């Protein structure tokens, strides 16, 4: 006989385990009515604007307790490495700055994602996408965030949209008369560490699956600012469903699923395999960015049904800029998840490098030290990320020289958020280094980019380039954009390509800017053992 | 100033370009009403059951014109190879048999996927998932389809659900008072050829993008029964959004998008790059399964906005079992897309298996790869779970079973047998998924001859050379004509609890195949899919 079984059967579908705050007076936006014997809720669509505006403000200044507790664990665990403790302390101090509500926790204020669940009898007037987008627009326009969206005018010609739109608006039709939401401000670096694998039944045994996990976790590297919330989804009804599920799992949205399967194919969380993922992450030695135990805060593993011919697998992370917030609109008004507004309660050796010297003397100083050495940088950085590198390569392909401004100072891969009134800099942490790997040998062959500063492990071509050309790659801590702006970045000026907005080439002056020597001029790489 | 711009701005959002038939009497399930001054629609949820049942019945017996036209093009084009024409003719003849409404076009009757768009003022009572699922359950239970869904009792212990549930039910909240749908019966093999790449700005130039397309298309191989509808999505707001978009593009759901971008980041189809994809597909020589020009029916390329730090890319195909139906419910009733009910308007070495296997191997050794053969005799049928169970038995010290040593191994899983028929639809599954077993099984005295579809990895070529084996490629997709004309007896041999994934013993006549891998290190795909 027919038995309907929903794939997802959370025991807490409305997220009662989360603490919510009411938006004061917001009952004025809703009215209970009855039509054809059924209870319905009229919702003024301005409620959607108000809610999205608050969500995409709050999430940039505060974190959940589970995330903060993870950093505290990395500080207090005797098994944490010294670098684990240093990185987690830096990230907690960054969170304390961000809680001042001026500087966002990361310069990459993300793509705005809305998962909405509109009841059959929740009546908004139907212009939900426009009103949510207006709230998002307000959040990014009137706060010190960043416009991160790139429009395609044609296949290759691009421009920044200038407002962090469009958003990803996934509005679902569900039972009832309420409107439920998950808002995510998703960083690009962690979005890029969402991977889909097309596997088979041959994977589905303990030995094969553990070996697969060990291999795939290393491909995350440190490129998305660990400690990570790691999510792994085994199975699914389509690739897109697997990838949606792994995103939501990384946001802890599926924490209340059953922990056993059944003959109807329901989804389940698998605590045994979560523990295995954590053991693999800890034993990998990758650590909280620079070697140790704290590659991961926690793990979520969701097993899904599959077509017999298929086994899609999703792997994804939430990075240090772990930013999501639940909300709902009901007969009592607008409710939004309460994040931790006092992160300070979770709080309990270097070589000084003067960059205000000829770059060849800086190279000479760095050559004295092994990979893993912590340095403190003082002086000028030239800032250039993806679009600037591509434009400069295009100029060189058309016969122009590498610009002189690429030869005078170390190159910092970064893109700043907007500058608060009275501040020298907005949040201004590093970009993922690996995306620039194809340029390093070329630029060094033309006399520049001998020292680069960014975050994440890099490919072998960069290690080889630095050995051939007497170069270095310095790893900033990834994620602490607010404390870097507040304490280290003293002056920012636009140097080239002003038309590119935040993706222009900048000239910045820094003090006490921490980094580790990741790649030296001798063929060595701090990550060569843990990310072999 | 603020300007809202939806990412997707089709000029034909309601699919007016599609022809629909109304389900007779279905106005009884709907009532137009007015609530607080706006137009609304009451829908009896039984309409959802009726609609899903009809959609997931019709789609297994009929195709769209764009798909059928592609097979005709492959036959009529002087530049098509002989193998292109042979494969396209076989697939058209298969479609003619499926249009008899008894045998489905493919044994893999797919995962049931529903994209639904429920208007704000379309009121069903809210139990939409249950009522849609009942209609799907009805379609798979009361017709000669297949139960393809595998439930996980724990991480590794699995069972077939026995009813082709659960479905993928993606129900969206949209403006208005109607209910619009795309139903997809998605085969596993083409589902597996949905790929996500995480790229960078360094890809976004003509030379790099062309080279990327040329490399990634080859990774599709023939493993999802081409000619393909190829979809490519460049950009997206997340990996899952890129992958949803490439799925929908492959279903021609986004055909009416704009063809230029703007400063607000709207999605667009890119005809220039569609033409480039088609040029790459034709020049690859991969062909309609066995070399030629007809790797692809057509291409869809959608360019999306992206976060400056990100460039997700999706690549996906619709296979020979190209199965989707549009539908809508409105104040007049239930409307369902009309597919082509008259596909007919669009129109070797004999190998006796009734011998010791060593004699069959000796005969096959006389011929080069690319030779077309006709098989007559017993095939032993075993796919993914059966292979895993047999490996496990051997790892625990048990023999390779006798039934892996007597006959060619056909990798397949049958659909249900119609009353009065010898066999349900019964075409091949993708060979590559069994590659990890070939050397092992041959080392232990069996699986010397395998029969399936798709190009295989180098380990299989090496195994067949080391052990004196062969891989035979059936045409991929023509499951109904194979069942009607070639399969004479079917018996479950082992592991009956696995449903369609049991081991079967079948007796066949006139079963066509090509020698893809021989016993000498040669592979029919080595030039085109190196
Ligand atoms: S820089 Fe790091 S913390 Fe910020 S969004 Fe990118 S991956 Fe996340
Ligand atoms: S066997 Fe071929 S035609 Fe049938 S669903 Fe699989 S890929 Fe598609």
């Amino acid at each position: 006989d027919f038995h309907f079984s929903a794939i997802f059967q959370p025991t807490d579908p409305h997220h009662h385990q989360t603490e919510f705050a009411k938006v004061e007076g917001s009952e004025k936006y809703v009215e209970e009515v009855e039509v054809f014997g059924r209870q319905a809720l009229k919702v003024n669509p301005e409620a959607l604007t108000i809610l999205a505006h608050r969500a995409f403000s709050d999430v940039h200044h505060f974190f959940r307790k589970d995330h903060l507790e993870g950093w505290r664990r990395a500080i207090e665990d005797p098994e944490a490495s010294d670098n684990d403790r240093y990185v987690a302390t830096t990230l907690l101090k960054n969170a304390c700055i961000a809680a001042g509500r001026v500087l966002p926790s990361c310069q990459d204020t993300g793509t705005a994602i809305v998962l909405g669940k509109r009841g059959e009898l929740c009546w908004t007037g139907g212009e939900d996408e426009k009103y949510l987008s207006k709230g998002i627009w307000n959040a990014y326009r009137y706060h010190n965030l960043r416009y991160s969206q790139t429009a395609a005018l044609d296949m290759f010609k691009e421009c920044n949209t200038g407002d962090n739109l469009p958003a990803q608006l996934d509005l679902l039709a569900v039972p009832g008369s309420d409107y439920e939401f998950l808002f995510i401000a998703k960083g690009g670096g962690s979005a890029n560490k969402a991977y889909l694998y097309q596997e088979t039944k041959a994977l589905l045994n303990p030995k094969s699956l553990r070996a697969f996990i060990e291999e795939k976790l290393k491909t995350l590297g440190t490129a998305a600012c660990p400690p990570y919330h790691i999510a792994l989804v085994i199975g699914g009804t389509s690739a897109e469903m697997t990838m949606k599920t792994v995103k939501l799992a990384s946001c802890r949205y599926y924490d209340s699923l059953p922990t056993t399967g059944d003959k109807y194919g329901r989804a389940f969380r698998d605590p045994e395999w979560e523990k295995i993922v954590m053991e693999v992450a800890q034993k990998s030695g990758i650590g909280a960015q620079f070697g140790g135990k704290y590659f991961a805060h926690q793990a979520r593993v969701i097993r899904l049904p599959r077509h017999g011919a298929s086994c899609p697998v999703g792997l994804a992370v939430s990075c240090s800029a772990d930013r999501q917030i639940l909300a709902h609109i009901n007969k009592s008004g607008i409710y939004i998840e309460q994040l931790e507004q006092n992160p300070a309660q979770y709080l309990p050796t270097s070589v000084k490098v003067d960059l205000k010297r000829p770059i060849d003397k800086v190279r000479q100083q760095l050559s004295q030290y092994p990979v893993g050495t912590r340095v403190m940088l003082n002086g000028t950085l030239i800032v250039a990320a993806d679009i600037a590198h591509a434009k400069i390569k295009e100029m060189m392909d058309n016969g122009e020289p590498l610009p002189e401004y690429m030869k005078t100072s170390p190159i910092y891969y970064a893109g700043p958020a907007k500058t608060p009134e009275g501040y020298a800099s907005g949040s201004f942490g590093p970009t993922t280094a690996g995306r620039m790997d194809s340029y390093v040998d070329l630029f060094q062959s033309h006399g520049g980019s001998y020292i680069t500063l960014a975050k994440g492990n890099r490919s072998k071509q960069v290690t080889d380039a630095c050995k051939k050309h007497g170069g270095f790659y310095l790893g900033s801590i990834g994620g602490p954009a607010a404390i870097l702006a507040k304490d280290s970045i003293k002056q920012v000026t636009c140097l080239a390509f002003p038309e590119l907005g935040m993706e222009a080439v900048w000239k910045i002056e820094v003090e006490d800017f921490p980094a580790f020597i990741v790649v030296d001029d001798k063929g060595n790489d701090m990550y060569s053992k843990t990310l072999a």
